């Protein structure tokens, strides 16, 4: 008699995605609060004590496997958490919330939500490996790096925060409150620096180390996460390194990255196997979909969609730009059905690279967005083009739809599609497309306004009374880089069809995303 919550709806999406002999799996999740946060499916080739293994090292360290799961009763079990969640393929392929609180009493769905803030910091280690003997050692210089991590100090300067082994009775409670009260882990991040005291072949290791802070933990909570997280992360670089050999890959160096795959609303941590062939690398991103349940649409792991969370992490796009402005809109007015852009994106606008295009670059910006989207969502690593780059494909024109179209195409081998309208009351007649857009291609559009440009990233759409609102980011630039002075003010805000200028005529850009990554 205990009670266990679960996101159902995230669980039967997770299936849905391997199933893109039998299946069985792990169930992984906050083993304190009893609370699953990934439900991870296999088939019985993958439901090794191996794959467990790696499948828990590259969660936060928060997360713990706290159960297994059974497929309509023949299928492969590995012990072991402290349950089993009963499951047939009826319910799964159904989606019955209704069907799965049946067979599992203790459990309760719920709407599980992100939480916490990120802590971060840059770790570096050694390990030698004998010739021949290269296997292990590797396994042996991790655990003896896990019995040394107890020792590692964090600091932040900036705010005089430190996170150390400690007595229970030193803790100071509450230690991050002030930091991590409503954030949100992919990107409020405390970073800190990581510390030690000052009392064949040799491999090099350095990278991130992420761990969660959550609003009400004491300093004492802090330390033994980043302890563990930091053991994870050498654990999968030892798992990765050792599969490399085993392949006759040779002893690779590694590149951290830490993601938040669609749908989860916990970080996913991964050391990356870079210097293997391009081809040997697409084959582990489609092996870690099929680990991980991802889906096999789309790109989720490339080296370009990793979240930069240290700030000596390597982007492919700006520091300094905004990732996803109307992801800040609190003050919500949903006035029927919302269909909005797929991934992430940037905000680019007017005086950004130390320019001026007061008049002319409206739709650059808009290009440019719609690149960062292309970036952010795995689909290239080419960085956002300057207008004089555009350009070239005079100097100092403004320009429209068409070109747009054109750049796009030969910059990126990418193909559009055109939505041509007689009457910016005429948006509203083809609302019906836009919004199949977005649920599908759901890439930013560049609306090509008479005089002006703008992006258009969703709809508002009511089937009932028709009316119709447009989500809306606006390219001439007001601020400075300034959340509220862009969520505030019109610049980053959703709109009423008496938007466009119903006299003129109107052009729009829907990019269309390539369809293998």
């Amino acid at each position: 008699n205990e009670l266990w919550f679960i996101d159902a709806q995230a669980m039967f999406q997770n299936y849905a995605n391997l199933r893109s002999t039998t299946i069985g799996g792990f169930v992984f999740g906050r083993k304190a609060r009893k609370q699953v946060i990934h439900v991870l499916f296999a088939y019985a080739e993958d439901l090794t004590e191996s794959n467990r293994q790696f499948l828990e090292s590259s969660l936060s360290a928060d997360i713990e496997l706290v159960g297994n799961l059974n497929i309509d009763g023949q299928s492969q079990i590995l012990p072991g958490g402290q349950f089993t969640l009963q499951l047939t393929s009826r319910m799964l392929e159904n989606r019955s919330i209704s069907e799965f609180l049946d067979m599992n009493v203790m459990f309760n769905n719920e709407h599980v939500l992100m939480e916490g803030a990120s802590c971060v910091s840059r770790v570096g280690y050694e390990w030698s490996l004998r010739a021949g003997r290269e296997q292990e050692d590797v396994k042996s210089a991790a655990e003896r790096l896990s019995m040394a991590s107890f020792r590692f100090t964090y600091l932040n300067a900036e705010h005089g925060l430190v996170i150390r082994e400690q007595k229970p009775e030193a803790a100071q409670q509450k230690y991050l409150d002030k930091f991590s009260k409503g954030a949100v882990p992919y990107k409020d991040v405390i970073e800190f620096t990581a510390m030690q005291s000052l009392t064949f072949t040799r491999l090099v290791t350095i990278g991130e180390v992420v761990f969660p802070a959550f609003f009400g933990d004491s300093s004492l909570d802090l330390y033994k996460r980043s302890r563990e997280a930091f053991n994870r992360r050498a654990n999968n670089t030892m798992m990765v390194t050792v599969n490399g050999i085993r392949a006759g890959r040779g002893v690779t160096t590694t590149t951290s990255a830490t993601y938040l795959p669609p749908g989860w609303v916990s970080l996913l941590h991964l050391q990356l196997p870079t210097k293997w062939t391009d081809n040997e690398q697409r084959n582990y991103r489609i092996r870690l979909h099929k680990l991980f349940n991802l889906p096999s649409s789309k790109p989720v792991l490339r080296l370009s969609q990793a979240l930069a969370l240290h700030s000596e992490s390597a982007r492919l796009t700006n520091k300094k730009l905004i990732r996803e402005p109307h992801l800040s809109i609190t003050n919500y007015q949903p006035v029927g059905e919302i269909t909005t852009v797929n991934g992430p994106y940037n905000y680019h606008h007017y005086m950004q690279d130390g320019i001026d295009d007061s008049g002319w670059g409206c739709a650059y910006r808009s290009f440019q967005t719609i690149w960062s989207w292309f970036i952010l969502n795995g689909y290239t690593d080419k960085p956002v083009p300057s207008h004089r780059e555009i350009q070239q494909a005079g100097s100092r024109q403004w320009i429209g739809s068409t070109e747009i179209s054109f750049v796009l195409n030969e910059l990126l081998k990418l193909e559009c599609r055109f939505i041509a309208t007689n009457s910016g009351a005429e948006v509203v007649e083809r609302v019906r497309e836009l919004a199949r857009h977005f649920e599908t291609s759901g890439t930013p559009v560049m609306i090509g306004g008479n005089m002006l440009a703008h992006t258009i990233l969703g709809v508002d759409f009511n089937d009932t009374t028709g009316e119709t609102k447009f989500l809306v980011l606006d390219p001439h630039y007001t601020g400075s880089e300034d959340i509220k002075t862009i969520t505030s003010k019109g610049w980053c805000a959703w709109k009423p069809a008496s938007f466009w200028s119903k006299d003129h005529f109107y052009n729009m850009v829907l990019p269309q995303p390539p369809s293998d990554a």
